């Protein structure tokens, strides 16, 4: 009832709590996903990468991907045609240090990258 109303744009919140959610440990890793890193497909790079890392430890059970998959409905970045996997990092929360800052360093809050109209339609 004190949440948003139904379907807006009230997904920034949700990204700042992951952030403080997931610390910065170093115990004895790298960085994050090498090819899910990409630019505006990273967020579903992530998402799979999310669900088998949860196979290296059982701090997946955090179950906060569901907050990151409402994430991609509030800000659009659903480019489903870049998921493969890369690399296996040996601790999660290593992982989601890196892999929360590159999901919010994406760009700021509207489009990832800068583009060029079309002739046709309008923006996209």
């Amino acid at each position: 009832d004190t949440h948003r109303l139904t379907r807006t744009l009230n997904c920034s919140s949700i990204v700042k709590e992951i952030i403080g959610k997931l610390p910065e440990p170093e115990l004895k890793t790298d960085d994050e996903g090498p090819s899910l890193r990409n630019k505006s497909f990273r967020r579903v790079n992530l998402s799979k990468f999310v669900e088998s890392q949860g196979e290296v430890d059982p701090e997946d059970r955090y179950v906060i991907k569901s907050n990151l998959q409402k994430l991609n409905a509030c800000l659009p970045t659903s480019a489903n045609d870049s998921a493969l996997p890369g690399v296996f990092i040996r601790d999660l929360d290593d992982f989601r240090k890196k892999l929360r800052f590159y999901m919010v360093h994406l760009n700021d809050l509207e489009t990832v990258l800068t583009s060029r109209p079309p002739q046709p339609a309008s923006g996209s």
